[PDB]
């Protein structure tokens, strides 16, 4: 029961952490002249914040007290050296978003908290979509970067 | 006094110079069947000329006497071999436009010429955007040009 | 600091004084059957008052105490004998508007008051446009008045 | 070859030269408060530059190497004293543009270069119309400047 | 002048011949799955035929007797192995179209046939545009085809 309140607060932190990691990915893309991939990461940064705001709102309604935690500095950017590394980190970030949502559902299920589980259902489906989409972009980015300059042409044309 | 009037006049010449350099870039791109990159240089050539006209207009209003210098012949075209060479020269050109605007601003600041400093503000911000845009284009052109033929795709598809 | 607060209040008084001088010019023109010139002077009166109101509003937001001074009777009217005299006083009123703005900016610069400096930039630019516009009307007025009756045609046709 | 290609280049220089002379006329007119005449010179300035770009564009298509030359400092502004002097230099400039075009056409005829002659036709007709329009303006300006101040109403009303 | 009436007739044959060669080119393109290049050759085939009709129409009005000649079997299809060989034959086709226009204009000039020469003028300018466009396409095709598969995206994306 305390576990439920803890996992809920951690979901908020995880959304906001994802939102900062996305922003760090747009900066890296922008600094390295991948403006289409940057615009994509920027849109994801705003979206992750909207998720965390959606959790905060539900918690206020349900009397789950939210104690906002520190949002840590993203640190992967120190090591990114190609768009491929950035997308790989983004895939790992969404895999962790999926794990924390399942931990939260598990706790809500243990507690028979039907309302929290109903709240979570659209996030579960949305995670399935997002992991698939990022997995597919990573596969494209990886295949295209096998020919010098070719990837640059995707950024420009798509995104 | 003298240094500020001089530099204001020189700014006009620098704008027309850059207009002619963009025209010469447009010619090399056309003669070499890069119509996309040519259309872009041609638009920049008109734009630099409009910058110079804006400086002449302000000088007329502020009674800064303008004397039109000769506009020098562009020199870099005899040595351009690939689009990379052209965008590099264009980057350098814009870096000189920037330094030029800084020197004029510095002379305005010493004279406490608040009107001239205010007039220059939007040009300083525009230079930031311009140097970024050209740096970004140069990085693409340099990356795509590592595969024979791939840069033609950039011109055709996206200019 | 004292200087900047005093100068900022003096700037308000200056704009209202200019508003009354323009009103005085409009009266003289009307009484002397120059209704085109009068209507121009009258739009100028309302505009100077709007400048003084913009300074008042900024001062309220920025906690600069405003103490509204008397607005002195315009005094040039008792000696105006031709439209040339009126336009000449108006040009001098605008040159005096410009210097007070520069002095205020100078005090703002010395105090590192970046907000006040930013607030002043569009007035510096507007004064440039105004002095040029009044200098140019005064040139036309002086030149057309060399033939008896001809200036009367300017008022009717183009104001 | 040789002669034709030379003259074709020189035509582009002539257009840009005229463009700078129009611009210097605009400055003179502005500084001396003839805004109506200055707007017209400024329009011609943009128009002469478009002619030169029409020539560059055709040369690119026809494989006529363009080497862009210095655009000479306009010098007639140092001696202009009144609008008649400016319009008189402008007449002379257009008479030189015309002779310049007739020379080029003469070389094309000699070379049997039918394409170049077809390209030149609308320019010959445009020059006939421009010399006529300028002569007419100069006639009006010379006539009106017989009475002090009267020319000042041409600028204000027309233009 | 038998020479003018013969060359005029030959020009009609030449346009219809070009029409067939273009059709032959679209066939090779289509058979080798270059559908966008194919559509462009087809469009040219129709417009060569229209040029031909335009000559026949003028001739009937000017009383130049037209005797329609055999339109020969296109033969370059036997040699073509890649898109480059096709575009190269198309360039030489247009160079020979230009050349026969120039012979025609020459015979017209000799006869002082002012109406014929006036009739040919837009075709001279059109030929300049065509040779340039084809030059440019062939440069792009040759460049892109330096990487296996790359030319296939030009057909898909740009035709
Ligand atoms: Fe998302
Ligand atoms: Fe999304
Ligand atoms: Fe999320
Ligand atoms: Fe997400
Ligand atoms: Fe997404
Ligand atoms: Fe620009
Ligand atoms: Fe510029
Ligand atoms: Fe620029
Ligand atoms: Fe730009
Ligand atoms: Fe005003
Ligand atoms: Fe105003
Ligand atoms: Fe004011
Ligand atoms: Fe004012
Ligand atoms: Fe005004
Ligand atoms: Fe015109
Ligand atoms: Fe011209
Ligand atoms: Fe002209
Ligand atoms: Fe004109
Ligand atoms: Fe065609
Ligand atoms: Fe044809
Ligand atoms: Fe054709
Ligand atoms: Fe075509």
């Amino acid at each position: 029961s305390e576990e439920l309140l803890d996992l809920f607060n951690r979901q908020v932190t995880q959304e906001f952490t994802a939102s900062q990691v996305y922003l760090s990915a747009s900066i890296w893309f922008d600094q390295n002249d991948w403006e289409g991939m940057a615009a994509y990461m920027l849109a994801e940064s705003a979206e992750e914040r909207e998720h965390g705001l959606g959790f905060v709102d539900f918690a206020n309604k349900r009397n789950i007290p939210i104690e906002l935690q520190a949002v840590p500095a993203p640190v992967s950017c120190a090591e990114w050296s190609s768009p491929e590394d950035v997308w790989q980190s983004i895939l790992e970030l969404e895999q962790a978003n999926t794990r924390s949502l399942l931990n939260l559902a598990e706790a809500a299920s243990t507690c028979h908290d039907f309302a929290v589980m109903a709240f979570l259902n659209p996030f579960h489906l949305q995670q399935v979509n997002e992991e698939d989409k990022i997995g597919s972009i990573l596969a494209k980015v990886t295949d295209e970067n096998r020919t010098p300059g070719l990837l640059r042409s995707l950024d420009v044309v798509s995104f």
